[PDB]
């Protein structure tokens, strides 16, 4: 019983498991490729695929959870599908780069641009680009070191590290710090993914455990099993 902070309504139950590796754009390696037209079918299939998965959360979030996260992943489904990006794409392929280092170098190539921007709206939106590069790696790594069903436990949450991350799996958040307000509690809540924030909590702990993630009130429990038999075995003696 850890109490803590309601980020996202719901209950969840799933073993526990912690991330602590390194996120698929910083363990993406420049490698040469002999086959370019198969990096290109590679890149188009994941292009697609990116832009179809963003295509159908905005049609989701325009009932209830939130009209401006439709939007916003209404306008990446589009940056998804634009030909330019493509083309950018493309004329790392034709260096002889593999379609991995390929997305890495362009996203990081205009992330770094929109961080230098003096705009404030568009400043701040130079991490959405890392996480649409993650997501463009996530679709690549699918031609499964995940629990069947779990419930994600670490110290921060952003969109990165939920762009890497399968949704028919993960039915629960616990982050240790966080903002109930950041960009991450905010699509956490249009996915309708329970979660709880600011908990004291060592994610190395949790780690391969059984964890009941309560959004309604803001409690986690810790090997509920224990506790079912122990009251179990009370109303018997009673």
């Amino acid at each position: 019983r850890i109490r803590a902070l309601p980020a996202a309504p719901g209950v969840a139950i799933a073993e526990g498991w912690q991330d602590a590796t390194l996120p698929l754009m910083e363990q993406v390696y420049q490698a040469s490729t002999l086959d370019p037209a198969l990096e290109r079918e590679r890149l188009t299939g994941a292009l697609e695929e990116a832009a179809n998965e963003f295509r159908r959360y905005s049609k989701r979030f325009a009932a209830g959870a939130q009209k401006e996260t439709a939007a916003i992943f209404d306008l990446y489904s589009h940056l998804l599908s634009d030909t330019r990006l493509r083309r950018e794409l493309f004329a790392e392929v034709d260096k002889g780069s593999v379609a991995e280092w390929a997305v890495k170098t362009v996203i990081e190539k205009f992330a770094e641009q929109f961080a230098a921007l003096s705009d404030n709206y568009l400043k701040e939106r130079a991490g959405d680009l890392r996480a649409l590069g993650q997501r463009l790696l996530f679709h690549l790594d699918d031609a499964n070191a995940w629990p069947e069903r779990f419930i994600l436990v670490a110290d921060e949450l952003s969109a990165t590290t939920l762009a890497e991350l399968p949704q028919d799996r993960l039915v629960g958040v616990v982050v240790r710090d966080g903002a109930a307000n950041s960009q991450a509690a905010i699509m956490v809540r249009a996915l309708g993914i329970p979660t709880v924030m600011g908990a004291d909590i060592q994610p190395s702990v949790l780690h391969r455990r059984t964890l009941i993630v309560d959004g309604y009130r803001g409690e986690l429990l810790v090997d509920p099993e224990p506790v079912l038999l122990q009251e179990y075995q009370r109303l018997i003696s009673e």
